[PDB]
């Protein structure tokens, strides 16, 4: 489905975008 664990690069951006 969607999201091809793109879950992982939601968690980056925030770990990032911080």
């Amino acid at each position: 489905k969607n999201l091809r664990r793109i879950t992982r690069k939601i968690i980056h951006i925030i770990k990032k975008y911080g």
